[PDB]
């Protein structure tokens, strides 16, 4: 009964919806074609953290762009908005130097798939249990 159900029917490309779950923000970004291409252009060897940190798939999965989104098309990036350093809320709308998020508390930059690229945070932003249950609704948890 913890699960919640988020209507994403009105989320347009380039919009992040932020929902509170288990007391913390979940970011649901409908990624732009630029965000998607950028994420898919990164090689695993360039990443600080090569683990997908994704509750929905094998815990040893690589942090490819494809392993960071709910959908094959790569439009739906769902992550905990909780910096893996000390838990501040990363600032989005294509912030920081890697086309993603910037955490101002101690200067962590995350890329367009929420992967850590610069700064003190050790890990990619983790991905919650999340799936579409039809065309318009993501179940979290
Ligand atoms: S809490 Fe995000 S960089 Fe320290």
């Amino acid at each position: 009964l913890a699960s919640i159900f988020v209507d994403v029917s009105s989320v347009e490309p380039g919009v992040q919806l932020t929902v509170k779950f288990l007391g913390k923000p979940i970011f649901i970004r409908r990624r732009t074609e630029a965000d998607i291409e950028l994420g898919r252009s990164v090689q695993l060897g360039q990443l600080v953290d090569t683990n997908a940190r994704n509750a929905n798939i094998d815990a040893g999965a690589e942090a490819t762009d494809q392993n960071r989104t709910l959908d094959e098309a790569g439009e739906w990036l769902v992550m905990w908005g909780v910096c893996t350093h000390l838990g501040c809320v990363p600032i989005g709308g294509v912030s920081g130097d890697f086309g993603g998020w910037f955490c101002p508390c101690h200067g962590t930059h995350y890329d367009s798939a929420g992967r850590i690229r610069k700064g003190p945070a050790p890990e990619n932003l983790p991905i919650p249990l999340a799936k579409f249950i039809d065309e318009t609704t993501i179940q979290l948890g």
